[PDB]
DNA sequence: GACCACGGCGCG
DNA sequence: ACGCGCCGTGGTC
């Protein structure tokens, strides 16, 4: 810092860089610094400086490191004060924070970034010696993870403009019919995007029951939950939540995405954030690519527009049930490890109602989602479509069937109160001080917080180190990676290696790490992401 | 134009 | 009575 000396820097200097928007896909590249043995080294040209540098290391690494993919340059990010801070804490997510928090403050100048970049990595790093198992981390994952990361926020993946044009007037056209229809009902026009002039309409104008109301304002809610429970009470209520669909689908997705093609690429480029998450898993923005529509027809069809290149197959791999899987390792509960042992489908196996195995079945695939997060009897009984007690008794035979896993719950949550935090199977931690609270709701809320981030986290942890040690063996082959969907990977590949790829690929997240079960991947090669799958 | 809270909903 | 990001609305600055 201070003292400013000319560009270029000396090896292993850190950056501070200023852009004209977060999307480093879409950013200007404004000014480029870097701060190194106590020098300030402010570059005269921006993007001329940027061939100077050997690796990216300061706050936001990887993003300017993106920048120079797009720019053809092969400038691999490294370390990251980011990174070290969201293992110390995952409550430190933004560089305002982190800079406040441990020396420093935010600027809009690329020279005091760089400068805060190098103290804030001197501090930092220094919290974090001692901790073997988060060093571990950084050094085995998130830091050679930001580089895989960089490399397919720079990829990106290829949509099928035209065809979304398309489906956008046939949408439209289907809108409009509903739209008049629900009009005719209601017996005048309203904005029926409005949920504030629908519930006038729906609970006031209309002899509709108001089952529940909003968290914060307190209205009646008009969520899709309570519309379900309406749509006997009135045909205007169906007709409403087929709108619903195809309005948030229309102006989420098929409008959005095509205006978003980069002019070089000619492909869709997401951000995968690495320090945005509680839980440790990635988070993916601008657009977000980690919730493209797929459990409806109409979100099928928005899912085959995103297609491989021409000559290259999309290859799909998901892991399955992993996050019971983790449950299963982490807890110890035999009678669950032992059906993932003989590779039976727990969902049916644990359709232990009676016996299998075979008819009630998947009453279960929603209890065991459902564990993990800590829903009680009324969440259970109104998604299942049964009685309050006929969604009660389920749950307890869960915990008698698994008791092992009750116990985990209870263990981690008495390790949390003690030493104010939860962990991974890795280490990785998060911490959540309200399970001392005294009002219950508040309690009861940091708990399912608390016991779900162990599970969410390890096979986020899983899939991260999966993914790291899963792409050199892509560019040996030419392959690349495209997406991450949290516990799956979307990959694109040459055609004749397409098999190699998805074989290979298959058994490098199956191996990531041996745990009392074993890791189940399915794979599928398509010329789109749905037909990719099944 | 920007950013905001909110209700609502897409995905894992 | 889990984890995210984005939409339109309604609203402010
Ligand atoms: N984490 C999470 N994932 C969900 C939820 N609802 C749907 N999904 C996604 C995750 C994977 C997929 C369900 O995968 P399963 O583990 O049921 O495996 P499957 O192939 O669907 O088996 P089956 O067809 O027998 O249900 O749907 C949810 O509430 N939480």
């Amino acid at each position: 810092a201070l003292e400013e000396a000319p560009w270029p820097p000396p090896e292993g200097a850190f950056v501070g860089f200023v852009l004209s928007r977060k999307e480093p896909m879409w950013a200007d590249l404004l000014a480029l610094a870097a701060a190194r043995g106590g020098r300030v080294h402010r570059a005269p040209e921006p993007y001329k400086a940027l061939r100077d540098l050997k690796e990216a290391r300061g706050l936001l690494a990887k993003d300017l490191s993106v920048l120079a993919l797009r720019e053809g340059l092969g400038l691999p990010p490294g370390d990251d004060p980011m990174l070290l801070a969201y293992l110390l804490d995952p409550s430190n997510t933004t560089p305002e924070g982190v800079a406040r928090r441990y020396g420093g403050e935010w600027t809009e100048e690329a020279g005091e970034r760089a400068a805060l970049s190098e103290r804030l990595f001197a501090n930092l790093w220094g919290r974090l010696e001692g901790e073997e198992r988060l060093l571990w981390l950084y050094r085995e994952v998130e830091r050679p993870l930001s580089a895989v990361l960089a490399h397919m926020e720079a990829t990106g993946v290829r949509l099928d403009v035209a065809y979304l044009r398309a489906l956008s007037l046939e949408v439209a056209e289907e809108i409009a019919r509903l739209e008049a229809e629900v009009f005719r009902l209601a017996g005048h026009p309203f904005n029926l995007n409005s949920r504030d002039q629908l519930e006038r309409v729906l609970f006031d104008e209309l002899g509709l029951p108001a089952i529940g109301k909003t968290e914060k304002t307190g209205k009646r809610s008009t969520s899709a939950a309570v519309l379900e429970a309406l749509r006997e009470a009135h045909p205007i209520v169906e007709k409403i939540l087929q709108y619903r669909e195809l309005t948030k689908l229309k102006s989420t997705y098929i409008d959005p995405l095509p205006d978003l093609i980069h002019p070089r690429t000619g492909r869709l480029h997401t951000r995968f954030n690495q320090t945005a998450t509680a839980t440790g898993r990635l988070s993916s923005s601008d657009p977000n690519l980690q919730n493209i529509p797929v459990r409806t027809p109409l979100g099928q069809r928005i899912r085959r527009a995103f297609i491989a290149e021409e000559g290259w197959l999309l290859v799909a791999l998901d892991y399955s049930q992993i996050e019971l899987r983790v449950l299963a390792h982490l807890s110890g509960d035999e009678n669950l490890i032992r059906v993932f042992q003989e590779g039976r489908d727990i969902h049916t196996e644990t359709a232990s109602w009676m016996f299998g195995v075979p008819l009630m079945r998947r009453a279960a695939k929603t209890i065991n989602f459902g564990v993990l997060y800590g829903m009680s009897a009324h969440r259970l009984s109104q998604e299942l479509a049964i009685p309050y007690e006929e969604a009660q008794a389920f749950i307890e035979r869960y915990f008698q069937s698994f008791p092992k896993v009750r116990a985990w719950i209870e263990k981690t949550l008495e390790e949390g109160r003690r030493r104010g935090y939860v962990e991974t199977l890795f280490g990785r931690r998060r911490y959540v001080p309200d399970l001392e609270a005294r009002v219950k709701s508040v309690r009861e809320a940091a708990e399912r917080m608390a016991f779900n981030m162990p599970v969410q986290g390890t096979a986020a942890d899983l899939m991260k180190l999966a993914m790291v040690k899963l792409f050199p063996r892509l560019e040996e082959m030419g392959a690349r990676m495209l997406l991450q969907v949290h516990d799956e990977l979307v990959l694109e590949a040459p055609k004749e290696r397409a098999e190699a790829v998805a074989r290979l690929a298959k058994e490098v997240m199956e191996g990531v790490y041996p745990l009392a079960v074993p890791l189940e991947v399915e794979v599928g090669i398509g010329e789109d992401w749905l037909s990719a799958k099944e």
